[PDB]
C-alpha cells in the first residue's frame, strides 16, 4: 500500500546489501505467471532483475541478465534464455510469462516478443517468497553477491497470476497495465534495506 | 486434417527427440516444387528447417540453416547456398522452389529473392517421403542429431509441385497464400513426437 | 537475333566450362565505349564480369570486381580500379564508359559516379573480340580459370561506341537505357556453353 | 558583467597553461547544485570539462571524460560514472546536478538523462572555490597536466545551486535556460589566462 | 581568365609529376583568408589537397588529408589537424579559413564546422607563393613526392582574403559562392603539367 507511480527505485552503487524486499501474502503455488517491469542499467557485468526464493530453494523464480540483449527465466533453478537486438546502454520495458501446463516461457522486451522456450512443464512455483530487487539471492532472504548486484532504476513492476495476452503486454508497455494480483507499483508493499533512493521517473 | 491458420510449432528446447511429422500421400516422384514457412529462432548454431529423406536416400530434399545469413537446399544429397543480410535474432518467411528441367533453385527470404544457384538438372526427387520439422534425419524417418536440431517456432507452411511466380510468393509473404497441394497449413496432418506445442503466432 | 528482355542469364555454379558469349560484328578499333549490365552475385572471391580478349591480346577490355566494393577496367592490359560503398549480397546495376582521347574511365554503380580514373590515352582497343560472359579468358576464346569464374546472374547488357553522358547512364540504370550498337540486350546475338540458363529478371 | 550569449571559449591548443578562471560570489556550501554547458572537443583522450578545487582539497567538484561515451562527476574526491550512446565527434549538451540529501548524481547528455549514480551522502560541497577551464587543477589554481587539458570549445554554462527538474535541464539543452545564481554565462565573470579565444558559436 | 563553373580537374593516376599550376595576381602577405573547394577521391594514403609555398619555405600554407575523416592545415611549417564523421569514398566539399590575430584555423566539411584549432598567432603568411594541386611541394615549385600525390578530382575552388563567416561558407557549398579575389573558380588563371584533364562535375 504505497503508490510509486511515476518513481523508481534507484540503486546508486554496486554493494553485496542494497535491495528492496517486494512483499506479497502469496500462499498458493503459482501454476501460471506473468512479471513486467521497466530498467534502466549501464551495468555490462550480469545481474539480476527479479529473484524469488523459498525456503531451502534457490532460483526458484529468477529472471536474469546474462550480458547485452540475452534474458534468462530459472523456474525451479532451470533456466532458459532468449536473445533480443538491443541497444546498449538503454531503458527496457521487459515482460516474462510461464505457464505450466506447457511449460512455455514468453519474453517480450519493448513490446516484442522473443522465441518462446519451455521448462519445467507441470510443476508448481513454491509459495511463501522471498522476493528481492537489487540483488540476487542464494539463501531465504540473503547470501547475496556484489557481482550479480543491479545497479540503476527499477520501476513500473507488475505481477500476475495468470499469462498475460499479447494486447495486455503491449498496454504494460505502453498504455494502462492491468491491475496486479501479485505485485502492483499503485499499491505496492515493499522495504529498502540500505542504499536505495525513491526518485522521479524521468526515461521512457 | 488441422487447420492451423494464426498458430505455430513451438519446439522451446534443444533434444534430439522432438519432433513433428508432416504426413502427405506423395506417390509420385517430383519435378517442381515450392516450400514456404515462417520461422523463428535465436540459435547460431547450425540447423534443420525442413527434413525430406526417402527409403536408402538422406537429404533427398533439405533445408538447412548454415549460420546467420546463409541458406542452404539439397537435392539427393547435393547442395546450394545463397546467402542474404538479415537482422539477427529475427523472424523469417522462407519461401525456396526448385525445378529439375533447369536445376534451378529460388530461394526467398522475407520477399527478397536470392541469387539463384543450380543443382541436379534433370533429377526427380523421390516419392514416399518421411518429412520431419524440428530434427535433421540422417535415416528413413530417424536418427537425429541435437546439434541439428530446432528450436524456436514455425509456422505458415506449405508446400506445391510446381514453382511459383513471384507474385505468388509475395502472397504467401503477405498472409495470403495460393492453396497448397503437397503441404497446406490450412488443412495439415502431422504427428508431434516429445515437445512441440501448439501456440499462437504472436510475431507476426 | 534474341530479345532479352525482362531476362537474365543465370551461372548457377562454380566451374571452369560454363559461359556464354557474346557476338558483334566489331571491325574497327574501339576509341570510345560504354558498357552497362546488372549483375546479382553472392561471390566474396574476385571474378570477371565481361572479358573482351583479341587475338594474341588478352585483357584487351575487361571488367573485373577484385572483391566487394572494388571495381577494375583493363584496358590492353593496363588497369584502374575505383571504390564504392555497397551492401552484399546485393544487385548491382555498373556503367564503365572509357575514351581514348582523354584516357578517362568512368565508373557508374546504381546511378552513382565513381572517381574518375585515366589509363592508356591514346590507346584504340583492338577489333574482332571474342566477348565472354561467366568466365574471364586468358586466350582468344579460352584458357579459363574456375577461381575467376562469374556466378550468378546478369541481365540488361548493352554496348555503346561512344561515351555516354550522366543522364543516358541514369536512363539506363532506370531499365529505359538509350539505342545501343555494339551490344544490346533487346536484340542480342550468343551462344551458351556449358550450364548457364535464361530466366526472368525477378530482382529489379 | 559579461553576456556571452551566442560565443564560446576556443581553447585551440594542447597545453599545460591555457585556461580560464571562472569567478562566483559563492560563499557558502554546497549541498545541491546544477551544472550545464555545451562541449566540442575531438580528442580521444580523458579530459578534464570542470574542474572546481577549493583549498586543500583537490577534485573537490569535477566533471571529467574518461572515453567517448562515459562521463565522470567528483564530489569530494569520490567518483562516478555513467555511460551513454554518443558520435565521435560530435558537439554535446551536458548537464549535470547532486544532491547532498540522498547523494544523488543525474547526468544529462543531449537532453537524455543517464543513469543515475550516487555519491557523498550527506557531504557538503566546500566554498570559496577557484573554478578552472582548459585545465585539470592538482592544486588550488593550478597544478595542471596536459594530458589532462581540454582543447576544443565550451559554450552556453550555467550553475545553479538547486537541483533542476527535468524542464528546466531541457530548456537549457534547447537554449532558453533559467537564470543562474552560482554561474551565468549571460552574465559572466571570467579570467582569461594564455592561449583562449572567444569566438562566435557557430556549432550550434 | 578561364571560367571552369561545372568544370573539375582530373588527376587521373599516381605520379611525381601531374599536377596544377594556380596563378593568383594578387601580390601580398595573407593575415586573414578562407579556401573552399570541393574533391572526390578514393585514396586512403595520405594526400596532398592545397600546397602554397614561397621561395625557401615549405609547408608555407598547406591543406593535407592525412586519413579518412582528418584534415591538417599548416601555416608556416606549423600544423593544426581536426577529424570530422566521413563516408568513405564520398565527395566532400572543404572550407579552411585562418586569422593571424587569433591563430583559430576553422575547417569546414560539406558545410558542418569542425572543432577550431590555433596556430601562428601575428604570422603573416608569405607572399608570391607557387600553388600546386596534385602534388605537395618540398620546394618553390616542385620537388614532389608519388607517396603525396592526388588522385581524383577537385573543382570550385576559391580563396578569399578574408575569413568568411558560416552564412558565406554555406552559400559556397550550396554552389552560390561570393566572388573570390585571390583564386577564383570562374576566372582561373591555371598551368596544367603532365596528366590532368579537364572533365564536366558530375558528382554533385
Ligand atoms: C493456470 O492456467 C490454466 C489454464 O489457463 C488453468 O487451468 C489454471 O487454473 C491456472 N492456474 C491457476 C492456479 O489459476
Ligand atoms: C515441371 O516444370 C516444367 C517446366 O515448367 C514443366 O514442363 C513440367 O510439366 C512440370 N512437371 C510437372 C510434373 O508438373
Ligand atoms: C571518340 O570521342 C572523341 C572525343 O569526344 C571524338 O572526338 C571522336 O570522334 C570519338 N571517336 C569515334 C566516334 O570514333
Ligand atoms: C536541496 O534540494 C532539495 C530538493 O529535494 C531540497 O528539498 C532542499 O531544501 C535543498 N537544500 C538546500 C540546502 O537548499
Ligand atoms: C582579419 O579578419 C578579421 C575578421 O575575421 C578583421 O576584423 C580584420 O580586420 C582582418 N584583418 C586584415 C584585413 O588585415
Ligand atoms: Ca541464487
Ligand atoms: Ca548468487
Ligand atoms: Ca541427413
Ligand atoms: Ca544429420
Ligand atoms: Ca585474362
Ligand atoms: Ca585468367
Ligand atoms: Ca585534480
Ligand atoms: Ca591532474
Ligand atoms: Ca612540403
Ligand atoms: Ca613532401
Amino acid at each position: 500500500h504505497t503508490d510509486l507511480s511515476g518513481k523508481v527505485f534507484v540503486f546508486p552503487r554496486e554493494s553485496v546489501t542494497d535491495h528492496v524486499n517486494l512483499i506479497t501474502p502469496l500462499e498458493k503455488p503459482l501454476q501460471n505467471f506473468t512479471l513486467c517491469f521497466r530498467a534502466y542499467s549501464d551495468l555490462s557485468r550480469a545481474y539480476s532483475l527479479f529473484s524469488y526464493n523459498t525456503q531451502g530453494r534457490d532460483n526458484e523464480l529468477l529472471v536474469y541478465k546474462e550480458r547485452v540483449g540475452e534474458y534468462s527465466l530459472y523456474i525451479g533453478r532451470h533456466k532458459v534464455t532468449s536473445k533480443v537486438i538491443e541497444k546498449f546502454p538503454a531503458p527496457v520495458h521487459i515482460c516474462v510469462s510461464w505457464e505450466s501446463s506447457s511449460g512455455i516461457a514468453e519474453f517480450w522486451i519493448n513490446g516484442t516478443p522473443l522465441v518462446k522456450k519451455g521448462l519445467r512443464q507441470g510443476y508448481f512455483v513454491e509459495a511463501q517468497p522471498k522476493i528481492v530487487l537489487g540483488q540476487e539471492q542464494d539463501s531465504y532472504g540473503g547470501k547475496f553477491d556484489r557481482s550479480q548486484s543491479f545497479v540503476g532504476e527499477i520501476g513500473d513492476l507488475y505481477m500476475w497470476d495468470s499469462v498475460l495476452p499479447p494486447e495486455n503486454i503491449l498496454s504494460a508497455y505502453q498504455g494502462t497495465p492491468l491491475p496486479a494480483n501479485i505485485l502492483d507499483w499503485q499499491a505496492l508493499n515493499y522495504e529498502i534495506r540500505g542504499y536505495v533512493i525513491i526518485k522521479p521517473l524521468v526515461w521512457v
